[PDB]
């Protein structure tokens, strides 16, 4: 599924991402745009053999099991394929664990380089929330 901007904001808010660990909703929408172009089916291979999955590009090195990242962990206790679903529940719940781990939203490279220090409220402007 490829989400619209306000559609995704509404879904993220419903699952409790708005102000989660101090990060306003605009931060999460900005991250999703630049990580995946709002596409739940996005995948990208890293040089070390791991793969990033779904709307927030969660990495198979630590967070999910894809059966081909030897000696990896599965800390969200899910198959990586669950992160590609039209329903974003699994992605949101795993992201909550990631952002809580000490490094905050700096875990998402596109957020650090393209969203951090900008007017992130602009990403939810116009939406009925
Ligand atoms: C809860 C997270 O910490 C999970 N974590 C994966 C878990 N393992 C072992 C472990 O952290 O106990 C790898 C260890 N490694 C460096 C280290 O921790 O010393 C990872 C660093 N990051 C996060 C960070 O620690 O900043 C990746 C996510
Ligand atoms: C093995 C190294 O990870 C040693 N580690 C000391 C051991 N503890 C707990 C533990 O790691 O079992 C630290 C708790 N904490 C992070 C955490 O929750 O693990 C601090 C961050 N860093 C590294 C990091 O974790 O990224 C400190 C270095
Ligand atoms: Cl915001
Ligand atoms: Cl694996
Ligand atoms: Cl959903
Ligand atoms: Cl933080
Ligand atoms: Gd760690």
């Amino acid at each position: 599924k490829v989400f619209g901007r306000c559609e995704l904001a509404a879904a993220m808010k419903r699952h409790g991402l708005d102000n989660y660990r101090g990060y306003s909703l605009g931060n999460w929408v900005c991250a999703a745009k630049f990580e995946s172009n709002f596409n739940t089916q996005a995948t990208n291979r890293n040089t070390d053999g791991s793969t990033d999955y779904g709307i927030l590009q969660i990495n198979s090195r630590w967070w999910c099991n894809d059966g081909r990242t030897p000696g990896s962990r599965n800390l969200c206790n899910i198959p990586c394929s669950a992160l590609l679903s039209s329903d974003i529940t699994a992605s949101v719940n795993c992201a909550k664990k990631i952002v809580s781990d000490g490094n905050g939203m700096n875990a998402w490279v596109a957020w650090r380089n393209r969203c951090k220090g900008t007017d992130v409220q602009a990403w939810i402007r116009g939406c009925r929330l």
